[PDB]
Parts: C-alpha cells; sequence; structure tokens
C-alpha cells in the first residue's frame, strides 16, 4: 500500500527505486520531465523484479499529478555537476527546478515525507521548504550519511578494520566546509582517540582523511566521468526505511535547525533522528572549536541560500 | 576468498558488482579499458558497501593482469546499440573487442567460469570460445533469463497473477528469432494451456506477448534512450550464484550445443543447468514445429557467427 | 620540403598518399593508431615510388608527435559505415576519435591546413574545430567535390558528353539533404537549362540523377561491400593542390559560414575558394526556393552537430 | 579503342585500373566472380575519372564473356596469403582458379597479352600457359620488377642516393630463391662494385639488403595485415605500357625459357624484353656461381609446377 515517488529518473532515482524494490519498501512511482525515460526504466525494473521475486507495483510517468498520495518523495530532479564545477555552480539552474517541484508537491501530496537530493544539497532543501508549504520536520536532505560513509570507509582502511561498525558524526553543509568530529568517531564503540594513543593512526593521517572526504564527490566525478550514484541511493534508502518503519535512527542529514547549535531558521547538515513523524534535530554538546567550525559552515549555507532565493527572481 | 572480475565497468557491470556485494558473492575486480572509470565506480561501491554493512574487497583497475585467479568473469566490454540499430550491427566492432578479451583471459585466468554479455550475445559467446581456449562448459552467455523474465512478466500481468512463480523456456538466439514455448510455460506449476481453456488468456493475446518480448530490448532503448541495465545484471547474478553455490538450476542461456536439438558445435540460447563445473545443455522433447522454429533461429546464429569470424580479419 | 600528414592509414589515406606521390606534392607522414599498418603501407608506397620515378620521403608511424610541422593534415581516422547504416550512425564513435585528433593537432602543429574526411563529414569538421583551436579558414572538409563528381558524371552520361567539363554546385551537408543547383550546372560553359530546352534531357531525368547522387555513397557500399575510396582520395588531393599551389579554385566543401547563406557559426558544405591562406566561403545569389532547401540542410547539420557535442560527454 | 581486362577486382586489380586511367592506357573491363564488387569499384573509378579529367570507359562485370577482344588481360583472381603462410601454400586453391581463368581466356579472347599476378607467381604462369592455349610469348607474370624495386630502393637508402636511377637484375622465382645480381646493379650507370671499392657500402650490408628483399613480401603482410598492393600495381602498369607502346623495355619477369640459362619448357623469372609481339627472354652471360644459384631457383619452380599440375586432379 505504501507509495514511494521518485521525482527524477536519473541514475540515483533508478537505483533508489531498485533498492526499494529489493526490500519491498513500497510501490514505485518513477517521474521525470523527459518523455519516455521513466517508462523505459520502469520496464527494466519490472523485469528485474520478476527475476528476483519482488512483486511491488512500478509506474513510469511524465504526469506529475501521479505523485498523488505518495507517502515518500525523493527529489533528484536537476542538473548534476561536471568536472571542474563546484556544487554551488548549479545554484541558478537547480533552484528554479526545485521551486517548480516544491509547487507540485504542494498541490498534489502535502502529507508526504520529502527527501531532497539535488545539489547544492543544503541550499536546495531550503528552497524546497520555502515554496512547498510543508511542515519543516517533513523535509530533509540526504548528505551526511554519504559523507560519513566516505570518512568511515577511509578510517576503516587505515586501521585495518571492518567499516561495518565504524561510526561518525559529520556536521555542516555538504561541501568543503563539512566538520567531521573526531570525538564522535567510534570503532564498534571504541573512540577514535584510543587508536591515536595506541599509535595505530596519527593526527596527520586523520586530517588527510578529512581532506579526501571533502573532495570525494569531485574525485569520483574526475575518475568515473559521472557523479556518485550507488552510495547516494543507499543512503536515501536508509532514510526512507527509518521513516516508514518508525526506526528513530540517529543520522546526519540536512534538517531544520531551530535554536540548535546557535542556529535557527535554516536547513543544514546536522545530527537528527528520523521516525514516523519526520526528521528531528538533536543537539549535542560541542566544544568551542567544534562549534566555531560548524558555525562557519552554517554561514556559507546561509549566504548561498540567500543567493539562491535572489537568483530565483 | 572468491574473486569476481567484471570486464567492462559500464552500467551492467557496475550494477552486477552492486548485486554481488549485496549477497556477499565475492571480492570484485572492476576492469575497464578507459582510465579512471573503474577506480571511481569502485569508490562509489565501497561507500555503498559501508552504508549497507557489506565488507567485500573492491578494486577498480585498468590493468587487465589484475584479472588473475578470478573465479568468475563477466564480460560487458563493447559498444551498445542505439535507436534504429539491430544487435547484429555491432558485429564488426564488438567481435574485435571480444577476441582481445578472450586473449587476455587465455593468458591470465584460464580456470574461470565466463559469462559473456556483449551484443549480439550468442555470436559474441562463439567468438570468445574460439580465441579463449577454455573448455566449452566454462563459457556461456546470459540472455534467456532476461527474455524469459520479460515474457513471464507480461504473462503474469495479463493473468492478474504474481510474476514470482511464472516460469518459461525460451530457446534460441537473443534476437527476433527467439522461440518462447507455450508448452513449457507454467504458473506455479499449472501449464499456460489451462489458463487458455479457462478463457483467462487467448492465443492472440499470447502471440501479442511473444511479439512484445522480441522487441522489448529495442522498446526500452527507444523509451529510456539507453539499453536495459537492471534486469540484465540480475540475470547475470543469478547465473553467478548458480555456479558459486553449485545450485544446478535449470535456465535458458547461450551454451555449447553438441548433438542437442539437432545442433552441434555452436553456442546458442538453450535449456541448460549451471553448477560448480559450468553450463551443461539439457535436451527436452520438442514437437516438429517447435524444433523447426528453433533450427531456424540456430541458422541465423550460425550465419552471423561465420560473418563475425570473417569480419575479424 | 612540404610535409603532408595523413591521420588515418586506411584505404582513403593510402590512396591520397599515392596521388600526392604521383604529383610530387610533398613528403608523406602516414599515421595510424594500429601498430605496424602505416609502416607496411609506407614500405609498399616506397616501392611504388621507386618504380614510377618519384623520390619524396615517406614515413609510416604510430607516434602522433611525428605530425610536427606538417603543412597539410588529412584526417580519415574513424570508423566507416556498413550496409544499412547511415553516416549519422557513426556520430558517437567518430566524434570521440575526432576530438582526440583535434587535441593532438592542437599541441603538435597548429599552423597546418586541415582537411577532414571522417563521417558524418560536416558534423566531424565542426567537432574538429571546437577542440583544435585552429583558425576557421584553416579547417575544411571534403565532400562537395565528391558529390559534384557523381552528379556531373551522371549528367554527362545522359547527355552523351564528356564529364571533363561538366561543372556544378552542390550545397549542403554530405547526406540526403544535398542541394544540387541546376542553375549552377554547365557543360563547357553552356547552362543545363539549354539542354532541357533542346530536349536532350528532361526535368524528371534530372530529379532521378539527383536521387542517385544522394544515394551513391550507400549504393557503392552495397555493391563493393566497402565504402568509396578512389574518388574521395582524388577530391582530397585536388583541395591539397589548391592550397599548396595557391590556386584559388572555387569548389564546394565543408567550410566555416559567417553570415553567408543566412548561416553563421557552423561548418557546412558550401561554395568556397581554397588558396595559401585556407578555405574561404563565397556567397552566390540563391532563389528563395534554393535557399529554403539549403537552410533545411543546414538545420540537420546544426542538430546533429549539437548531438555530437552532447554525446562527447 | 584499347581494351584492358582485369580478371580479379581486389586491391591490385583496382589500383592497376586506377593507374591505367591516369595514363589513359585504355578502356577498363573490371571482372570478378563475386557479384556487385566490380560494379561498385567501377562506379568509384568513374567518379575518380571525372575529378581528374580522364574519360576512358569503365565497365564492372560478373560475366566473363565481357572479356572478349581485350587487348590486355591482368589476372589477380585467387586467394592471397596471410601471416605465417608461404606463397607456395596457395598452390592447391589458386592452381584451380587459374585453370578456370585459362579456359575462359581460351574461348573468349585468344589474341590478348596476359599478365599473371596470382601467387605463387611463377607457378601459376605455368598453369595459365598449360590450359590457355596461347602462344608462350603472349603470357608472362609480374614479379621481378617488384623485387627489383625493393632491392633498388634499399640500395638507394644505404648509398644516400635517389632510387630513381638505381637499376638491377633479379633472376629466378618470386620467392626465397631470388638471385639478385650485384654485377648487374648500377646507380645511374655506375656499377655497384664501384661503391664497395669507395667503402660507401659493404658486402655484408648488400647480403643484408638481399635478405630483406627476399622477405619483403612477408614483412608487409606482417606489418600492414594485407599484402602489398601499390607497388605490384605499378609494376604491372609498366609491363602493360611496354606492350601497348611497343617500347621493348628490358625487365625481369616470369617468361617462357627455351634453352636460355640452361632451362627449357618453363615460365620463370628472367631477363626479358616486352614489345608489341609479347615477352621475349634474353640471355646474358652469367658466371658459374650465378648460374648455379639461378638453376637452384629454377629447380624449385620446376618441382612446385609439377606439384601444381598434380593437385589440379
Amino acid at each position: 500500500m505504501t507509495k514511494i515517488a521518485l521525482i527524477g529518473s536519473g541514475q540515483i532515482g533508478a537505483i533508489v527505486g531498485e533498492l526499494c524494490l529489493l526490500e519491498n519498501l513500497g510501490d514505485l512511482i518513477l517521474y521525470d520531465v523527459v518523455p519516455g525515460i521513466p517508462q523505459g526504466k520502469a520496464l527494466d525494473l519490472k523485469h528485474f523484479s520478476t527475476i528476483l521475486g519482488v512483486n511491488r507495483n512500478i509506474l513510469g510517468t511524465n504526469q506529475i499529478e501521479d505523485i498523488k498520495d505518495a507517502d515518500i518523495i525523493v527529489i533528484t530532479a536537476g542538473v548534476q555537476r561536471k568536472e571542474g564545477m563546484t556544487r554551488e555552480d548549479l545554484i541558478g539552474v537547480n533552484g528554479k527546478i526545485m521551486k517548480s517541484v516544491a509547487e507540485s508537491v504542494k498541490l498534489h501530496c502535502s502529507k508526504a515525507f520529502v527527501i531532497c537530493v539535488s545539489n547544492p544539497l543544503d541550499i536546495m532543501v531550503n528552497v524546497f521548504h520555502k515554496f512547498s508549504n510543508l511542515p519543516h520536520e517533513k523535509i530533509c536532505g540526504m548528505a551526511g550519511i554519504l559523507d560519513t560513509s566516505r570518512y568511515c570507509s577511509l578510517i576503516a582502511d587505515k586501521l585495518k578494520v571492518s567499516a561495518e561498525d565504524v561510526n561518525a558524526v559529520i556536521l555542516g553543509g555538504h561541501g568543503d566546509l563539512m566538520v567531521p568530529l573526531q570525538r564522535y568517531t567510534s570503532v564498534n564503540g571504541v573512540p577514535l582517540s584510543e587508536f591515536v594513543k595506541k599509535n595505530m593512526i596519527s593526527q596527520n593521517e586523520i586530517q588527510e582523511i578529512i581532506q579526501k572526504t571533502r573532495n570525494m564527490g569531485a574525485e569520483i566525478i574526475k575518475l568515473a566521468k559521472a557523479s556518485a550514484a550507488f552510495a547516494p541511493a543507499a543512503a536515501i534508502t536508509k532514510m526512507i526505511k527509518s521513516y516508514l518503519y518508525n526506526e528513530n535512527n540517529l543520522f546526519t542529514c540536512a534538517v531544520y535547525l531551530n535554536g540548535h547549535y546557535n542556529c535557527s531558521n535554516l536547513f543544514v547538515g546536522s545530527t537528527a533522528k528520523i521516525n514516523n513523524k519526520g526528521a528531528h534535530p538533536v543537539e549535542f554538546p560541542l566544544t568551542k572549536e567544534e562549534q566555531d567550525l560548524y558555525t562557519e559552515s552554517i554561514a556559507s549555507v546561509q549566504s548561498n541560500t540567500q543567493k539562491a532565493f535572489d537568483l530565483i527572481k
């Protein structure tokens, strides 16, 4: 009975649709502006479903009114960046697209939970909130689960441990101003600081890893000639799951801050829980230095958001 | 310990890599000729693995010698057809690529099981056997599972039943001369003929379905502007699973015929079992009319396979 | 002292090299990507040169840096079309190869005059310009002279006259949208219209001839099982000769239009003079109907050129 | 009015046709067994002719009766050798083809002058003579001009001189047993021995050059992946020109020996004159050691000719 609407049928959207089918999360509605594309991917997904013994319904469509009564909305519509570009270079063209999608969600399914993925991520979440007229808890963006996966992955490789239970908090905008928190990094519970004391990893090695984490999105673009699609989709699917199954998992994602971390009235990457009712920020006690870094990331997001609202007229 | 080598890091390869990681089938070796592309898709797949709690090793490489000691080899290297083209139009350019891959497999990992996917499928399997010097049971091509999934999917939709236990045999080349067998179609055990007698489906509706099955590959190209990727990858994975886990499953795939179905010395789509030791054809009793249709399909594959050998000089 | 560089040592390239030797136009540099092939053709051309008393230098090579200081560059690198394909089907694969050649010319001999021949012709000239960073007058493609030779050859046969002094103008893309101009067709000075008045040829016979001219490239592929090689080489050589000897001959060839024939910023088949300084378009007064046809051909070339730029990412 | 018939429309045939058109030697009849091929090349050659201002008639045909009243016949029909093969490996298949062509010439144009080019060359000239029923002076083969070109070309390179007036005699079969004669090698008149005395070239360098001349045919095959086409065609054209124009030039070619060089009743590579009346051998005074080498070459050609006649039943 659950309806999952993918607004954008590109790489990310299709794989999200594929992952949703694998766990039987819901019926799919594959929407795109370009005719034929969602219908074709829907056909390929049905044949996939038939081989793997999944039976959920899959509808490829160019009529955005088919998004009606979606329980979940994943928004990937928009352009992606190429080599040499920053995420922020998409601000002009994607803001306009995000506004249009916001206006459509507003009239067709105002009760949905909305996961935004168009870049630049934090900014585009703010745009969606402005024109959608949905409650702020019902809107979020994925990024932090992606950036955390890259940072944990690298930490795991340097410590010669499984990535499976390397956990971390990354605060701030999905960009060059991310703030990975060493204090809030653990390896199956054990703080990262223990592994520095045991000489298994050095402060310099960690700064190196933080740098690779920041650039990773660009590095994949450079190597693969396309932007990361599998990891983003997995992250998204994890956030859909936490909503549908009322799991109340504690992630980083772009969420409405409201007095938390000295910030108010802005969607930005932060610690949050996701459950039945949406995405709910949680404030943890930062050090002065940590908070100072975070606030600096928050300032860019503020600026670039305003820039976006301006460029939309 | 199992090594799975994906020769070709395009759409199909990457998704196959994805599905192998989801079931922990083995460590991945992502190979492509184009520099950077495998390394980037490996990075994205690592991050995907970290988020889903899979821990297998993933290596993106341009050095084909990294394929050494692969247990499994999936070949997608080659060009894909565009709108208006037939699969057979690729014969010239893909034959040459398949030969080169054959030669590399020959010197680097002669003990592997080899699933060919490059088009036109049956033809390219015959090229790979010629220049690879591997036993014929250790080589096959995936197609029948994809064509079957399409046909069964359509049968299921018309009968208002789950596709989950709709099974069927499609013989012949992956092309316009497929031979779907009504007699060998069942719905959780019940032959298709019972549903015609019960007036739940008509002989004309079935012929319509057979036509859509034949043209499906082209239809997806037309709609999606790219060829099918998810369903092919799922089919491939199913054949990998049947080899690794010695399952002895009965599929249709491009296999070496040797006195079966009045055919010898040719890889062509047929009923086969896959296990530990490779792909083994099985002959079932066809009617005169069925065999005639099958022989006709076999003839095209014969011709076009000769053409492919000729055009390689 | 003149250096002629043949980028591509297939049929066309070799014959061009053979014709250049016959007229002592210059030293040859025979380049190809495939090892051994240019070296072997260079050997054969040396022996040919020894028998016919020509003494120019011939170098066969796989090192593209040997192209340095070439005065002339002929580009035939790329794939040729088979039976049932259009020239436009090669867009994907040849665009990439053309870009790579462009980049090489850019760093190794930026002062050369460049004759492009890879199909689809007009499109590939535009690709070369884009990535080569040469002046537009220093770049052209051969086509018109070939299409004109066909059309004139057929006119001559129907009129029972020597083809030697039948001249004509064909405008537009090297493809189905060619625009042969009856008004600009003469037999040793006498307009074609005089032969219609004298009943030596009819308007219908002319439309038939225009059709055969359009399909000629395909008809040869069908009959000979390979694309035309001698006539393309002779056309090329004639454009080389007009550059080297500052002849200022008036041909049709793919040339940079810049306000001519209501068209700007595109290489397309048009009336042009070749001399010391390159290829220079010349506008002649067309009727409304003629111009309409020409603009229609220009539109395809526009579209397909965009398509080509798009498919290169 | 002169009719030149090319029996075989492959590489060599077509280039011969092209060179004959360039010097206006005659109307062409392009014959091949394979339908469509000669018709297509004939179209290409007509368009070539139109661009270069040549007006001779060009007929592509599959009806061998069109060879009637040819003044000249060039025979390239047959298979060529690939890498690793010797010329002598074609003995079986080409002998039979040659016989068939002999039988056709016999009934359709018994007054022609016949230049054989199919390999192995000398052997196949003996076959043509046996079944054609033409006078022996009317039949020859080209080889010695090709081998002489290669040898003179390498001599010229080593001496840093123009190849233009380096002349030489090579006697014997077109194969490993050629006998290049140093004594009959001159550089614009000056014997090669004067350049050894002046230390400009050494006896070892000359033996090296003689080896490369022998293997040259195979070396081009290896490098170009096809057998030499341009130089052969030029050599052929030269013999055609010496017959048509009654030049009485002194070449080496496969000619009927009749007491010359202790050899009788065999076509083998030797010094000959070509004029209006055909190919006429000429005996020069050899040393013992020269004649011994030449006799040894003549013995292989004997053996292999007998072998060819035997294999024809």
